[PDB]
């Protein structure tokens, strides 16, 4: 396990090796039982400036800064997200590029092993991220990490040659594994259960939206179609047709039993960040969604 | 598993977190070949500024460079010394102060290593010696009576640099010195009586490694020695260790450490190094003084 942080832009090799660096750092700093508020203004900024040393992957001279540790340490527990995995998931292999799934980030990245996104930002989006995290951690803490919502891991600063770039990760809304064949955005037949619970949470997650004052949010519908997940491939974890571990794709609902072809679905709701009262906008979503299921 | 880096003073949390940081990023770096000339020349250096975040031990805002990080990870492999050990030695718990010292030093709380507060100048120093010294210590193969260095840092807390430079220890990291001796420019001449085996090998390292000083033009340099007085410490120190036998050393541990002769006054463990390697008579002449003066106390 000598971790070579190699990727093809240098600016990838630092995020690797901040995500490696933090990490480590954290599991020296002991959990709390509970966050304070100092910890949602905190940050940890590292300037390395290397010399004939250690170059054949990384650059000489880098910044790096984690907005918030213990903030994003705890949510990543909620989400049940252990910390070595994470930074096991960045480091391992370089990120490699990913199909945009919003309008908010300029570049959108995936980990090597597809499980987070990583999502080049504004610093004004930084900002909002700042502005929102304290009642979106009490929102993740009430609601047990069951959401649509997008789930943050992780929001760093990098600087490469004077260039400073933002990023954000969080969990895949799509599947690490079943390739997303049809991406919708709105600004579909399922199981009682999983139709019930959809719209449990995406009322409990428009309400909270809309007491932030939030509004031009959309929801990201992707489709995982079987039969040409079969047919794409004619000319290690098992599963079967349409199958996925639903602690990992959290997102991911299969298609009812007695209906027409076998599809898997993924829903969330994308562009919190960014972007009628919002009150107004959350009720409309609501039944805009409600009409749209099995 | 969880380094909290509790020290009495923010450099020696300082310490103990770049020697963690930099035994880390090391390996992640690999083992290479040969030392390339860059090497010798080659540093690493971190800023730190967390705001509001792990202040428990760790000051908020400090700095941490490493000289030549690939040179004296060598040398550690070179004297038998396991980067891990050397980590652990270093962070398990704060480093000390010596129970002996300087005009004072500190040792890692198993006393296996001596940290030294130098200044600019030894730093320097140290960088005009440091390829000679390691074609030396390949040669020697770490078989030497010079200060083994470890390592060598610059620390900045508070807006102040400290610069340390890391040893293995001249003394057991177990057996108490009783008697120390310091023997400088041209002192305190009983003799020492140590086993064959012991005298020979000696009487070899003291030839080179003179040579060796020698031949770079340095002069002005002491023969330390330390003795264990192993009834004595049979005696007045019984039974602390329940509130290796009664002067028995690791011989891998402790490089510098002689046995009294089998046929002997009394019982004794000798701890014999060249030190002050840094910073008129010809050197080649102190070179011939010294490999004759200090083969004659035994």
């Amino acid at each position: 396990k000598v971790k070579l942080f190699r990727a093809s832009e240098p600016i990838l090799s630092v995020l690797m090796w901040g995500v490696n660096h933090t990490i480590n750092e954290l599991s020296n700093v002991p959990v709390p039982v509970m966050l304070m508020p100092d910890d949602f203004k905190a940050y940890s900024k590292i300037k390395v400036d290397n010399h004939l040393f250690n170059k054949e992957n990384l650059p000489s001279r880098f910044k790096f800064k984690e907005y918030c540790p213990m903030v994003f340490r705890n949510l990543r527990e909620r989400f049940g997200i252990d910390d070595q995995d994470y930074q096991n998931s960045v480091t391992r292999s370089a990120p490699i590029n990913s199909d945009s799934q919003g309008r908010c980030g300029t570049r959108f990245l995936t980990t090597y092993d597809r499980r987070f996104v990583i999502k080049t930002v504004s610093s004004e989006d930084v900002a909002e991220m700042h502005n929102i995290l304290k009642k979106y951690h009490q929102f993740i803490v009430e609601c047990h990490g069951n959401t649509l919502l997008p789930q943050f891991l992780g929001m760093y600063r990098l600087t490469v040659d004077g260039v400073e770039t933002y990023m954000v990760v969080t969990r895949n809304v799509f599947s690490h594994r079943l390739t997303v064949h049809r991406k919708y955005d709105l600004k579909l037949h399922v199981g009682e259960e999983s139709k019930k619970n959809f719209l449990e949470k995406l009322k409990r997650d428009v309400e909270f939206l809309a007491q932030l004052k939030i509004m031009d949010y959309s929801l990201l519908v992707g489709i995982h179609d079987v039969d040409r997940a079969e047919q794409e491939e004619m000319e290690p974890r098992f599963f079967g047709p349409g199958e996925f571990d639903p602690s990992v794709d959290v997102y991911a609902m299969k298609s009812h039993e007695s209906s027409p072809k076998k599809e898997v679905y993924f829903m969330a709701i994308i562009d919190i960040l960014t972007p009628v009262n919002p009150e107004q906008y959350s009720k409309r979503f609501n039944e805009f969604m409600s009409n749209i299921l099995t």
